[PDB]
């Protein structure tokens, strides 16, 4: 009877008919269609959000994304250690939340979880139920944590979390959420995030990368569909003055953008970019931006050389450094925009031919495995399965001589801003004019912005090589420029 | 003619009979007991304290103890290297001997010729002979090492070295050191160092936890004794406001402490303890603490959250920092004290299931082995003999997770320890009130008690991962504290 | 017709004559000898300097020098990173070119291209033809690197490079450098490197060690050579106030040094040693020494002990730290004066026997491999083949102790340096004298001499451990007391 449904539900028979699931019964997904046709409008079908039902004909996707793996060395690996990924965060992120927790990342199907447990999410209230030893445990988010309530303290946490945060780490809320989570939905931007986190059971849905109604390869993320209709001809996905993007509004509540042809660069865009998702501070008068603005949810789907102007145009920026009260950029894992225009995209590869791989399930039918990988631990089906002359040391020795030559140019990013902070203190206990140390400020926003894209970004410089040369040199570069004029500003107070 | 001896050895009688070495002959382990009858008590027996006795009917424990096994990342690992268990020790422990030389442990048959050895123990006077490539030697002291004399100098030595080091290296002292190292035995507190070393030809003896007599489980270090007995109701060990130890005083000279059942935690805190074992200062009024006062050979049995209170209870600290002048406390492996009321511990395990596991020798007899082991290096008995549904990858996931998150707040403590003290030299430059350094130098006592235990303590956190939480984000807002009223003065100077 | 050509060339006559290269005919590896007979001397035979010719006859020689590895690791390893060889390289060598740019050595056959390609060689100009993907390709120069050209840029690079330089890349140059790089051949010290490079399409050459006309060892460096005879019965070669080398001068254009016996701690020496090969400045006038001076092209075949006297005699230094002003001593790989006079070089073991192990080709005939090897990753043919009772795990110890023993004092060293700069510079602001000032820039030419030596040298004191203990703690103990007088000094001040 789905013509009787189609009647007021257009864009659906339009994904659905002709397509892949066009046989799929509408009950096997929505629940309470009767009372819905009996009733009328008013009683909604229920639509439960859940890999198990894609799964029950799509068994080797739906058990690679769950399947629980153990990496010898362990996870919730801070990046501010000494041997880290990041080993001055705390000093160059000195008044972020980031410097309360920021490890690095591990698999899709903990991603809920590792949300609501960090140590800068609320203030420690949500913990693994029985603790480390159910660290490793995968499935619905409540069956794993537990709520600590409102009014527990934990010592060294920060208040980081916000409803939108939740948008890159669930599909739970496709169908309660207003476009860039504006007011009208069960959930917006300036929702209670304990509420929000209540309604999170799944970490990203099948329904995040693959139409439920025509098994079409799409997005549903609100900031990636916005920054592509912003600049649908010369952004980092067009090709030929276009995107591969139709975009399609549901009653003017939610979209979704379907593509003619698998893109994972954008499906993993989604939450693989810089955003803002954040409250922070205008350049011009120094006022808050609140969750009532738009730039709250926001994607500038710009890259390391071009993100420093683009939150000067939009009147933006993070936090004030708590030495320097330089304006900083806060950055993020932005993969999208750093792999844009690098050798292998150049080359038509996407993410998923590196980060899901081939494999063989079950008796032996191929697929995608969507348990993610670390190419670095799989060069067999991530690298050589292309260049097929490669041995796996040699893959190794391409991954890590480029991340080699990156983190050395990243490291001495660090030396040089860690110097460029600590002779600005140095300059204001000097009493150097206010002017010269405002100039120097420049050099930090200038030096930030060229690093630490770096240290948020997640390849060592592998996306693109090029850019990461570019860019840390720009900031040792900037750093090298303050350093200069502040130590030269030093000897003219007392000259 | 047991019963000839037993006449006026009566405790002896008491361990022995019905016990499972009753048939023992007493010569087998005493010489010279003829001349002790026919000549009388005047001559003593010779009691050679020797692990090769115990051996010739328990060679599995005693060739596990003795086997030379060869870690190829090597041994003498520094402490304070950049990535290093404590990377920040030399600025952190400014003015300590540890600045000289701390390495991380290594297996109990080199115990001796190490602290022979190490760089902070007597100016390098003892070394291996033939030097690094008899690195690896084990057996009898003087064997291993020679001594190149009194006035021999090597560069960047230290002279930590005293008698009460030794009571944690060897039981070959037993019968030649009355209790608490008080005067009277061949050697006590006051006992030139050199002269000790003379007489150490072994490591921790099998007596050190094994009764000769009666074969009972037991422990004989006379600051475990005495913590035990101060404390007998509410001490670590203890259960239903007990411990499971009977104090035998031999002569008014010697403790042992037997317990009825094999309780590792209290045989492994003869040594891997917090203790004092040195001179030191009093808080009132800056006196010297000598070898002459009992607060030089103490086992506090306190944990990190306990010990600051603790050492001011008792009048004591270690050092004055270098830099900050703050009166501190040099905190050693606490492993015990960290272990005390954590997951394991609750549960019953005790130290000898991980670090001692079930091996089997020879043939095919089932023994625990006593070389103890890295519980990361033996997964398969160290873990999964307990938690069967463990993979090994799963076992070394849980143990680096929890190290992981440990050292992410180890390292985060030593940041804002090092920016405490680096802000304190700025404010006194600055000439801050010393009214307000002294503020300042409290909240670094505080922050170095509860990061430094960490560091000195071998687990990063495994044994006590809520202990360890708890202490380091302690630390850090004590270390946050310290330097906002530090860069609060500063200003309210030039205001 | 050799006669012929022997009636003019007497020296080669003398080597070629009843040597193992009797048979072979002159126009093998000589060209346009008919022209040369038939027209004269004018017209110059064509030498060219090829391995491949070599390889005609020794195939297993040619082909383990040019067999590509991949080091699963990576190349181009940045030393001044936190986990890295020289962790401390941007503060400590501040004001030198290495802060640009200084990797980890890899394998022979990449020397010319790593020299032209690193970012302190020549302003980026020299690059890997299609990028990292071509990183791990051997043999020709100019078929593995492009040329960018003289007017291009590349941020935050050096131009350290230099024609003497060469000398220790390639054999290419044997007959078209006068000795030394004084002026006469169609290049000298003063020759522009972009001229020089051009010519340069093989790293080294089979002749750098092995005569073609005779196949005797021998050594083909001008230093090398320059520096024996300075000091032919003392230098770290000799034996018996001898030196096994007759030197034989060619035209008084270029000398050879002939051995009876292969030593290859000499053949080595040609590149593995400190040198000056850089212009620098004059310690008493404060002088440029530009490439004119002899000083540019220098062996002084001196250890960690004697290079600050050494240097102070001839009257250079490298740079003026660019903190502290002291006169810097500028270290280069001294493995050779390291070598010398450690426990293997006392028991007549060369640098070959570990680095050049014997392995079987082809069929199974056994060679010494001429793809020098790291012996921490072939410990069975580096050390077992001499030492038969070393397990794999006991060689990989012994290297790795004494590793960790010397890299513990060098991060000490490091630490104290860093001490010694941030204290002078507080001193500085602090107005204290400038003669004080300058006694503190004694120290720290001192403590950096004992110190870079190591970070510079690529063992890690595995060459030589007891002089690398007395280096180090000799800087530690420079530093120390700077640190002190500087702090005294900063009191008086204010007294
Ligand atoms: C017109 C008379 C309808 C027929 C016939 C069916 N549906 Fe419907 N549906 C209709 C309206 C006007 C609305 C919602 C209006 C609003 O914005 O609230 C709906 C809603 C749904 C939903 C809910 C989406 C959400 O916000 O959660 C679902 C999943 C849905 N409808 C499915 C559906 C099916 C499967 C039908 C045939 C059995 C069907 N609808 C008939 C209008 C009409
Ligand atoms: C938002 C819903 C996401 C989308 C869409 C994708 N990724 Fe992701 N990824 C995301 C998070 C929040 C995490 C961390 C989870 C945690 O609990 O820490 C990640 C992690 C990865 C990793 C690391 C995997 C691992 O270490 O085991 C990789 C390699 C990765 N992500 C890649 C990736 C690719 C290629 C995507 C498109 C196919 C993709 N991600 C989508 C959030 C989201
Ligand atoms: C999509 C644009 C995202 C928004 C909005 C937020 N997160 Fe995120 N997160 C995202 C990705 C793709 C990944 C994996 C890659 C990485 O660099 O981590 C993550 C990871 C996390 C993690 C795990 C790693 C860590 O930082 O400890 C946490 C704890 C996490 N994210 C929290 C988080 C919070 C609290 C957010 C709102 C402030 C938030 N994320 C927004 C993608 C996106
Ligand atoms: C092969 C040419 C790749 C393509 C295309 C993309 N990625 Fe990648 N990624 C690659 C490597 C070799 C590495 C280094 C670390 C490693 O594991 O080898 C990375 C790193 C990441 C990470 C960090 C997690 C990890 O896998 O270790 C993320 C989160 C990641 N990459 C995501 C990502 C996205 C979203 C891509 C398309 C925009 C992308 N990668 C492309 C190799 C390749
Ligand atoms: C009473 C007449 C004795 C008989 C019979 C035996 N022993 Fe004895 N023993 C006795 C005394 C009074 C002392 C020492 C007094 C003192 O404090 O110095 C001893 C000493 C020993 C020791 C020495 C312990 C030490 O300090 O090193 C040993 C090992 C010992 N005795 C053993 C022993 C045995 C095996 C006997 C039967 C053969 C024996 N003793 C008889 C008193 C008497
Ligand atoms: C080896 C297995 C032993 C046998 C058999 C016996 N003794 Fe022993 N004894 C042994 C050791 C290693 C020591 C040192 C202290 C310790 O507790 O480990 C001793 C000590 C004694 C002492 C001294 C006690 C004191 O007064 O302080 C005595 C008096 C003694 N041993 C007597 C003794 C007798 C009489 C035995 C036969 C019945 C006998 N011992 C057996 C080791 C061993
Ligand atoms: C004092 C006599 C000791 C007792 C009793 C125990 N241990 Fe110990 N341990 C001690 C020292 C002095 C050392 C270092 C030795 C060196 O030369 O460096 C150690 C070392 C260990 C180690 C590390 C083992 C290795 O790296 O190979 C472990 C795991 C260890 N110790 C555990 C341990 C346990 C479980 C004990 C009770 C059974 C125990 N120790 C007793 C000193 C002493
Ligand atoms: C028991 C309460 C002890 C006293 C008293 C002393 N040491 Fe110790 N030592 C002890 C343990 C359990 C261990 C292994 C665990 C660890 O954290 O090291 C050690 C180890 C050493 C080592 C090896 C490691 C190192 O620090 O380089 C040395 C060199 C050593 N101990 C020396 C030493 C000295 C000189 C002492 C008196 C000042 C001393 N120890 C006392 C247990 C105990
Ligand atoms: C299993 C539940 C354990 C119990 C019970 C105890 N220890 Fe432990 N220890 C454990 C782990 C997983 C680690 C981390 C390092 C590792 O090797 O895996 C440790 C560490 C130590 C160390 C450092 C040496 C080492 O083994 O690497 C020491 C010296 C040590 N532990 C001693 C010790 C003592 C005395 C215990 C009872 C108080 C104790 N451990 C209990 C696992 C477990
Ligand atoms: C004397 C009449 C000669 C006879 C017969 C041969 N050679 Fe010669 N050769 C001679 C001179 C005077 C010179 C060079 C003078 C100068 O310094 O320029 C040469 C040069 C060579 C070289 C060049 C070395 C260089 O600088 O590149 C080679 C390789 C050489 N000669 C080889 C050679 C051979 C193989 C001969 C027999 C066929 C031969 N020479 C004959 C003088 C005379
Ligand atoms: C100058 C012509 C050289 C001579 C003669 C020798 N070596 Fe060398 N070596 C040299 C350079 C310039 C490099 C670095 C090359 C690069 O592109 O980075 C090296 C490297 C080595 C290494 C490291 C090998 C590797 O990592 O794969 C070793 C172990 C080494 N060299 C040893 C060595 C020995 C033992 C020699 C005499 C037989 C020797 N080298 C000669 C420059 C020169
Ligand atoms: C012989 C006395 C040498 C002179 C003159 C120069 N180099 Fe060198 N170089 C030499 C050796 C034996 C090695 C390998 C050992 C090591 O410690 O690196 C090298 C290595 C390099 C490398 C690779 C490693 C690195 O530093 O990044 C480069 C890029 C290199 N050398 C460049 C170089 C330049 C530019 C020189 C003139 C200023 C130069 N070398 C002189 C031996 C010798
Ligand atoms: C065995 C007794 C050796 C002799 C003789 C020499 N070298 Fe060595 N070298 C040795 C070891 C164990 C190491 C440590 C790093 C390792 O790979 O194990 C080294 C290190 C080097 C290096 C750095 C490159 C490397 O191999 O990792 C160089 C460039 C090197 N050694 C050169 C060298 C020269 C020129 C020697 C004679 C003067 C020399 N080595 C002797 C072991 C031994
Ligand atoms: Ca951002
Ligand atoms: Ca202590
Ligand atoms: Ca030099």
């Amino acid at each position: 009877g789905r013509e009787t449904c189609y009647a007021c539900h257009t864009e659906v028979k339009s994904l659905k008919e002709n397509s892949k699931h066009a046989a799929i019964a509408c009950t096997v997904c929505h629940d309470k269609t009767k009372e819905h046709l009996e009733k009328g409008p008013d009683v909604k079908p229920v639509t439960k959000i859940d890999q198990a039902v894609c799964g029950s004909c799509h068994k080797n996707q739906y058990e690679s994304f769950y399947a629980v793996h153990h990496d010898p060395t362990g996870a919730r690996k801070e990046k501010g250690i000494p041997a880290g990924r990041s080993p001055l965060q705390d000093k160059l992120l000195a008044g972020h939340g980031f410097t309360f927790e920021h490890a690095e990342p591990r698999g899709h199907a903990y991603m809920v979880v590792d949300q609501f447990a960090v140590d800068r999410f609320q203030g420690g209230r949500y913990q693994f139920k029985g603790g480390w030893k159910n660290y490793d445990k995968v499935g619905k988010t409540w069956d794993i944590l537990e709520d600590r309530g409102p009014n527990a303290k934990l010592p060294e946490t920060a208040m980081a979390g916000n409803p939108t945060c939740i948008q890159c780490k669930s599909s739970d809320l496709i169908l309660q959420w207003k476009h860039l989570g504006e007011k009208g939905g069960k959930f917006d931007r300036t929702s209670n995030v304990n509420d929000v986190v209540k309604a999170i059971n799944n970490p990203v849905g099948c329904i995040h990368c693959h139409d439920p109604h025509g098994a079409q390869p799409r997005i549903v993320r609100d900031g990636l569909i916005a920054a592509i209709e912003k600049d649908p001809a010369k952004n980092i996905f067009a090709k030929n003055g276009k995107t591969d993007l139709k975009v399609i509004d549901f009653r003017g509540f939610r979209k979704i953008g379907v593509m003619e042809k698998t893109d994972s660069r954008m499906m993993c865009a989604q939450c693989h970019v810089e955003y803002n998702c954040n409250p922070g501070t205008q350049r011009t008068d120094g006022k808050p931006v609140t969750f009532a603005d738009a730039r709250t949810n926001h994607f500038p789907l710009k890259n390391s050389l071009q993100l420093l102007e683009h939150y000067r145009s939009i009147d933006f920026f993070d936090f004030k450094h708590a030495v320097t009260g330089a304006k900083l950029i806060k950055f993020q894992h932005p993969e999208a925009e750093t792999y844009a225009g690098s050798a292998h995209d150049k080359a038509g590869v996407q993410c998923h031919q590196c980060h899901m791989p081939q494999v063989k399930g079950k008796d032996g039918k191929k697929y995608s495995t969507h348990g993610v990988v670390k190419p670095i631990q799989m060069v067999q089906e991530s690298c050589i399965s292309c260049h097929k002359d490669y041995t796996p040391n040699k893959a190794k020795f391409m991954i890590e001589t480029i991340r080699n030559y990156t983190k050395g140019k990243m490291r001495k990013s660090e030396y040089w801003l860690a110097q460029l902070i600590d002779t600005f203190a140095v300059a204001q206990r000097e009493g150097v004019s206010p002017t010269i140390l405002d100039q120097a400020r420049l050099k930090h926003e200038e030096a930030h912005a060229l690093w630490e894209y770096w240290t948020a970004e997640n390849s060592d410089g592998f996306h693109n090589p090029e850019q990461a040369r570019q860019s840390l040199t720009g900031s040792i570069s900037a750093s090298k420029a303050g350093v200069k004029l502040l130590n030269d500003a030093i000897m003219a107070v007392k000259q």
